């Protein structure tokens, strides 16, 4: 037993990280088959980033201006192209360490592992959720651009996130691996509104089930509620409205604990209206919304 | 910026995990050079674990009774021996993926990454601290025995922990890689007292510095304190006494933020005596003691 924020083992992704240098700037790239993916603002100077014309900036660059290093091995760039906000550098060698992989665009409320990297070298790994407002709350310093987020299904790495920017509020924004930003952000140094965030209700419920599985049961009570009544409470406390799709996803956890989803919603309602009264749940004095129902079942099944 | 509980990249350890089977039981082993390390209770049956005589149990076993599999590749066991609570299986092939490594015995209050494994296959990675009472609060299911904890220094993996047991309280106990348990525990199914735990004061202070570096400053106040006055408060709230050795370790964080350690102790004192008053620090409504001063500087330096 026990329940912790657990990242996927990062080995399959470590073998893909390279450093990408274009004149001045160095960041991280992702080497899969004979293509290296990295953020396109690698072609910018610091001044360029206020109103960069990426098309013109890229026209000034040839294959030989992109220096790509995988540890010590030097890659020979034989093609370059821009897709949305990513650069794709064709190299003449397929990465011998390429895992089975897919590119996926994840939904808000889903989680993934981030392998934070600097100069192409892995630094650490941690779990993140895509916030309802399409930001993530990560740990990224200067030089971390091009670090990627991923999930692993059996042997297949599904890459979902590439890191591009820190907003002045301190939260992080990035793209899928086709270079499309999550949310309304653009790769320009302007102030950008991250919209209203909300708490991921179905994840808080999955986490309450995780807590019951691991012995924390004090929040279980005598009450029940209805989808509509609960959604009134969710609205007041800025939680995502709960839907029948959410109820269905929580079915296995309902089945394994024998606690009906709506009875668990009644517990969450009480916690929202009265707080925790100084107690803790799975080591936290806040309601945790960064575990998906799948995250709970995976960690509670092995 | 941002600050998260960050594990080391697990790739160098993934290449070392094997499964070890001895008659009935299967668990994880660690393959380094031509030796595989695993918990000795792999030689037990379920009934054996109440009062196991490991010496006699091991005498019944020959090299060929230990089946060792590294993914699909079968290892040929050419020797076996017991060192304290670990088995060392000599195999005829050096692990080609052996990283540079050391075996270390860590001190309480130090942190490390755990690569949780089942049947020799990696499941996830997360940070743990060795509690003052030599337990760890992990996430381990049946079959996770032999999973290891480690730190990585540049290219060198320092292995510090091998997982052996879950206590009836739900916390976890294990050995160093010489097979010596941390704390008073033994590899028998008896009830065992984990002594009084305490909060790791120097880690809470390092985490408060991490918070200031990343914008959370509301707990900073007008007050100061002394080592002795603060230690009166630590005693009342079951915190480790603070020493000058701790003050010195916090020197770089003091220097980078310009907040004297004793002024930060004055903030911690106020938090302990009054609580947080519903506010949060780095996303937490509790005082966090699982980041060492080195963990803060590493994550805040790259
Ligand atoms: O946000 C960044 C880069 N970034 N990402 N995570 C960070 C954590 C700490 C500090 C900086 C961090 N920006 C701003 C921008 C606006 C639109 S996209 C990115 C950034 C700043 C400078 C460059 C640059 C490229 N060449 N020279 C400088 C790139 C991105
Ligand atoms: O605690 C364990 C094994 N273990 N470790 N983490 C666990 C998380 C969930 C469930 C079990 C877990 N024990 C008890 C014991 C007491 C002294 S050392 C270990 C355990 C139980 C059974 C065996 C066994 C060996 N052969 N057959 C059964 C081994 C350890």
């Amino acid at each position: 037993s026990g329940f912790r924020k657990m990242a996927f083992p990062s080995g399959k992704v470590e073998g893909c990280m390279v450093q990408v240098t274009c004149g001045t700037t160095t960041l991280n790239g992702l080497w899969l088959d004979d293509v290296v993916y990295c953020p396109r603002h690698v072609i910018c100077t610091s001044e360029d980033m206020l109103n960069p014309n990426y098309e013109d900036l890229l026209i000034r660059k040839s294959n030989h201006n992109f220096l790509v290093q995988a540890g010590n091995v030097q890659l020979r760039v034989i093609g370059h192209s821009m897709q949305n906000c990513v650069l794709k550098l064709k190299v003449d060698t397929a990465n011998p360490k390429t895992p089975k992989y897919k590119f996926v665009r994840i939904q808000p409320g889903q989680t993934f592992s981030v392998l934070a990297c600097y100069n192409g070298s892995p630094s650490g790994v941690y779990q993140c959720a895509m916030r309802p407002n399409f930001t993530i709350k990560g740990s990224f310093l200067n030089g971390s651009c091009g670090s990627v987020g991923f999930n692993i299904d059996y042997d297949c790495v599904s890459f979902c996130y590439m890191h591009h920017m820190e907003l002045p509020t301190g939260v992080h924004a990035g793209t899928d691996l086709e270079g499309n930003f999550y949310g309304p952000f653009v790769d320009r140094q302007t102030a950008q509104a991250a919209g209203t965030d909300t708490t991921i209700t179905v994840n808080v419920l999955a986490w309450l089930y995780a807590a019951v599985i691991n012995g924390d049961r004090w929040f279980l009570n005598r009450f029940t509620t209805t989808l509509n009544d609960f959604n009134l409470v969710a609205m007041k406390y800025n939680y995502e409205p709960l839907t029948q799709d959410h109820v269905d996803i929580l079915g296995p956890l309902s089945a394994q604990t024998g606690i009906a989803v709506l009875d668990m919603c009644a517990s969450l309602k009480e916690l929202l209206q009265n707080g925790m009264n100084g107690r803790t749940i799975l080591g936290s004095a806040l309601l945790e919304d960064e575990f998906t129902p799948f995250d709970v079942v995976r960690q509670c099944s092995g």
